[PDB]
Formats: C-alpha cells, structure tokens, sequence
C-alpha cells in the first residue's frame, strides 16, 4: 500500500478488492495488472465463459471517469458493430457494467504494453523489423478509427499492448511477436461531438493542438510519428513538460512553424515579431540545443530501410495538419513494402 | 527529466528554470528542494537581501493552484500581522510576487519534513522524548492558528518541517534538535470564509469530514493525533483510500462510531440497520481485522510516559468533534509536563 499525498490523489476513487472475490457472482479476480488515472485494471477468470481469463478494466468512482468510461464503452461497442470477426486490430470488449458506480469493461487478455515491455527491457529500442511490423499495425488499427470518423487523441506506447509478450534472451530481451492491439478509447472522439481543447498527453501532442487552431484525424497522425521514433530509438522525442519549451524543441528537431499557425494562434503569448518568442542563446536555450537535434540525427544507421523510417516520421510530423501525412498514405510508403507482400 | 502519464499530469504547469537562473533580478536558483501537486520549492540566494538563503515556492501557471496560493498569501499576511517576532511556530514569509503567472513566495530555509527525515531513516520511529518535543510545538503551531479564527485543514508530516535536520549516526539517524514549523497554508480557512466539503489529506481526514456533517478547528486536532502516532510507531495509522475501509478502520481501533454521527450523515451509502455496513467475515474484513488493532496496542513499552502519550492521542481521536480534545486543552495535558518547566 502506498502513501496519500494530496486532498486529490489518484488513489482515492478506487474500487477494493482483493484476489479471489468475484465480482456479479461472475468475475474471479486473480491479480492487479496495472493502475492509471482511471482505475485499475485485473486480471479475471470469467465464470459465465468457459473460464476464460479476462482482463476487467474497474474504472473510479467518479463523475469524470465515468463519464469517460459511458463514453470509452459505446465507442467499442460501434467498434464491433462495424468489425465482428476483430480483425481490425482494436482491443475486443467482452462486456461492460456498473458496479456500484464502478463501470467495468471486460476485455481480451492481451500481454505486456510497448513502453513496459521497452521499460522491462533497460529502454534498449525494438529493432527495425519490429518497429516496421508495430508501425504498420498501428497504422492499420488507427485508420480504421479513422475511416469510421473517430480520433483517439491518446495514441502512446502504453496504450498499445502486445498480444503475448513472450520474448527470448542474450545481456537483452527480444519479443517473440509483435502482434499488437491499440486500447484505451476514454478521450476518443468522433466528428460530430464536442472536442476537448486540449488532448494528448504531452509528449504525443501536436501543434495545432498546442497552438488551440482546432484538431481532428491528424493529429493522432503526428502523435503515431513520435510514437514510431521512440520505438525506434528508446526514448521520447518530446521530453518537455512546457508549451514554450515544446515548440521551441519542434522548431529544433523539425525546423520553423509555419507564420500561418503563428499568426492564427490565439495562443499569441509564445510568439514576438511573428515568430516563436525563444532565445537561443539563455540556460533555457542552451537545454533544448544541447537536449535534442534535428530529426534525421537519430538514425543508427545508413541503410536505405533505415532512411524509409525517417522519411514516414518525417511527414507525419508536419506542422500543418492538413498537410499532414494520412494513414491510408501512410500505409502506400515504401518502409512498409516487404509486410504489405 | 520524467514521463507525462495522461493528459493531466502533475508534471504540466511548472515554470522552467535551471540552476544559476535569477527571478526579478533578485533571486538566483542554486538549487530544487521538491516538489508538491502546488508545484516546486527551489532554495535561492535572495540578492535584494544580503545574499541570504531562502525557499522560494513557485506554483504552478494553473487557476486552481494559483487561486490557492492567493488564499495562502493572506493567510501568511495575518500570521506576520499578529506576530511579528516569528515566536508563533508558523513558517516565516519574506515576499511574494506574480510571475508570469506563477505565484512565488520566499520563505526562511528550514531543513527536511518531518516525514522524509523519517522515511530516509528506513521508517525507524523517533524516540518518546523527540515525538514529545514534537508534539508540542506543533500543538503550540496549530493552536496560534486556532486562536485567530483558522483551520489549518491539510496538517501531515510532510507540512511540519525541521528547522534543522543534522542528525547524527549509530546503523540508525537521529536529528540533533527538534525544532520544527508548520508550513502550506494553501488549504488553511477561517470560520466565515466558504468551507470545501473534503479537506485533508486522506490519512488524517476526520470522521467528521468523511461524513460530511461540517468541519472546523476539530478536524486538525484529529490530524494531529495521526501524526503523533505516526511519529511514534513510524507507520501511517489509517493505510487505507477508500471511505468505507477507513470508517472499518477507525472502528477498530477506536470503537464504534457514534449513531448520533451515523444518523445524521448524508452519506447513509456506508450505513445499514443504524450501524456501519461493514462485514467482518469478508475477505475485506479479514483484512482490516488482520491490518490494524486497537489504539493501545501500538505501544512499544508500559512506562507511564507512553500511555500518557496514549491517552493524549486518544483524546484526539474522539468521533464527535465538540467532545473532542481542543489544542488549549492538549498543552495542559500529563505527557507535557515535562517541556513546561
Ligand atoms: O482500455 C484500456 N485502457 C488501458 N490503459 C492503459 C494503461 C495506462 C496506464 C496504466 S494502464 S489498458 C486497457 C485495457 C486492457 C485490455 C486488455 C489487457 N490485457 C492485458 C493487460 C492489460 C489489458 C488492458
Ligand atoms: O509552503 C510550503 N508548502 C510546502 N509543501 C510541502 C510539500 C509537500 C510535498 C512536496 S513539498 S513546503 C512550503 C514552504 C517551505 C518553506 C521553507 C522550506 N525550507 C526548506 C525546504 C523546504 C521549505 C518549504
């Protein structure tokens, strides 16, 4: 047990339980598989199917995430609804239910997510074939949100799990398949419904969202490129936790923004003389320079694959959304030719 | 540097700074002390000031810690209004000022908290007669508060900080003087001002508060007597984040809460038959059973000093707040007559 330390901590709302009570008269809890700002997350032997172990998703009880949650379940539901056969790559829901203002959703158990297993293994990075494999699959599973006019605004490597992260051993770990799922649809947002102002968690977030212009499809696009370089390289290509600071480390990785997003940005605060209020030459500067480089830097290698890579990273971080690279693009480039056949 | 965990992060809002950085010209960063929900602590050379070491508070760019910390500066205002010689046990405020939006306040640098001398000392419990010294001062602290019309409300071992921590080695760390202040009075409010719902900080939350039937100065005489006790065995009395699990707790250890309390609560969810809805015979209830004892069990030995410090702590924790100890009465008490004269 750990240490409250604020009137609003996030271990307050949570549901107690402990191994082998069951839930419905149904659900025997077996083990905790993780916790996040929404609730917990247990492993489950479902008693009314087979007994199939289920990975039960027990949400706080609170009025924001369970509004989140009423939300998170109708768009799973329209996601079997428009894929049966799960063959979309989203996460499958079993079923869903309150429980004494719990709202619980009962998935398949799937394996270790891509940052733990990264994590686990000391952040040493996934190898190009894997990242290749992981990226296009990522790619598939989101257009497919895409095409049915939603955004997740939350795509990150925690939430994309391996379906079985079994791996073998040399001294590192390497996963023995990198058959993945994208979950978590608690922020996703379709067309029509009112959009959040701001969205993603920090490190995958995208300009136009940062500079409040409006967001929609593409900026999940962008969040996808930083994903596809830390998996790349081990770590975060954003690691900043200030707006200011955020651009002035785009504008270093990825050259200037565009006078268009400057100028339209109510934002205006960050931005002197028409461009980004930063000066190089301070501590601050001296930081995001010495801290990060431009984006073709990262390359470990010469070899053409390795190129491909960075030119998909390259187009999906385009600051204009618009001209921002689309996932049906997306899955056209070159780096993906030898899985397409 | 660390990772963004969801859109909502206790990692946005900072302001960005790096050592050697000045502040208004005035205060140069030497170094971070910590962090808090509010924000960060840095020590710094206040130039304006004959070159003198002080704790300046930044908090966060944000509405709500912002409003908090409007609250806190006048609050510390009547602290240096009705003294002026610091003799009160209230950590001393040099200035304050808005910058950029963060709000900074300057405080005389002190040592560690009371909790972290205590967590980086393996959670070895501090002997009877520092806990007494303790004890007293911060009976001494909150009565100040008490008599000018405050409550504290968020009173933890984390707000009571050393004036000094040096400590000396035997393999064991104990502090070379007890003398302590009381700091954050961020959350602190006086009886015409609007009164919050819930206010502390789990673990020192009055029963009161969980039921929501009104708070004022009792429920920091509550908090008090959770850190004396935490002073003395080291561990937190009430380990617990759930409502009904900690009411279980306080049963247990106290008693039973009183009908009258349990009637008149709007919380009746926790209640069934007129008593607390809680069965001993679950896994649960095995748990609380097996996790905590009666009050009187903690003590380490039978000499009079310590169950006179017993009864202090359980006067503290009487359910039904007018009966409980006020802190005018807790300075009179047995287990201070020592430290009197
Ligand atoms: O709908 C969901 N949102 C999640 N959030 C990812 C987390 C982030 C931080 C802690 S958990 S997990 C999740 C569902 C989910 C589904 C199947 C699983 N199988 C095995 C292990 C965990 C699993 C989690
Ligand atoms: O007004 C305040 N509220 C605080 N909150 C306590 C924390 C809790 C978690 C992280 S910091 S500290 C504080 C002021 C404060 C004042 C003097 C100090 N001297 C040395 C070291 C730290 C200091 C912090």
């Amino acid at each position: 047990s750990r240490r409250a330390k604020s009137v609003e901590d996030d271990a307050e709302g949570h549901l107690i339980y402990h191994v082998g009570d069951w839930l419905q008269e149904r659900y025997e809890i077996v083990s905790t598989l993780g916790e996040g700002t929404f609730g917990r997350v247990v492993q489950c032997v479902d008693h009314r199917r087979g007994g199939a172990r289920v990975a039960l998703k027990i949400i706080k009880n609170v009025e924001k995430y369970k509004e989140a949650a009423r939300l998170e379940i109708n768009v799973l539901e329209k996601i079997n609804e428009k894929d049966p056969d799960n063959k979309n790559l989203c996460v499958q829901m079993f079923d869903w239910f309150d429980y004494h203002g719990h709202m619980c959703i009962s998935f398949e158990l799937l394996g270790l997510s891509t940052f733990d297993f990264l994590k686990d293994n000391n952040y040493l990075p996934y190898p190009i074939h894997q990242v290749r494999h992981m990226a296009f699959q990522l790619c598939q599973a989101v257009k497919f949100l895409h095409d049915n006019k939603l955004t997740h605004t939350d795509l990150k490597p925690e939430n994309i799990l391996f379906v079985n992260s079994d791996y073998e051993l040399t001294d590192e770990r390497s996963v023995k398949s990198t058959a993945v799922r994208v979950v978590d649809f608690g922020s996703a947002t379709f067309d029509h419904e009112h959009h959040s102002t701001i969205v993603s968690t920090r490190h995958y977030r995208a300009p136009e969202v940062i500079l409040e212009l409006g967001w929609s499809q593409p900026c999940d696009v962008w969040s996808i490129g930083c994903i596809i370089f830390e998996y790349y390289v081990g770590f975060t290509l954003f690691q900043t936790h200030d707006n200011r600071e955020h651009l002035a480390m785009m504008e270093r990785i990825l050259g200037p923004i565009p006078s268009r997003m400057i100028r339209k940005t109510r934002k205006q605060k960050y931005f002197y003389r028409g461009r980004l209020d930063w000066d190089e030459n301070t501590s601050a500067g001296r930081y995001v320079r010495e801290n990060c480089k431009p984006l073709r830097r990262y390359l470990t290698s010469e070899a053409e694959e390795h190129h491909q890579l960075f030119d998909l990273i390259e187009s999906m971080l385009e600051y204009e959304p618009a001209k921002r690279l689309t996932l049906g693009e997306a899955l056209q480039h070159p780096f993906f030719a030898r899985l397409r056949a």
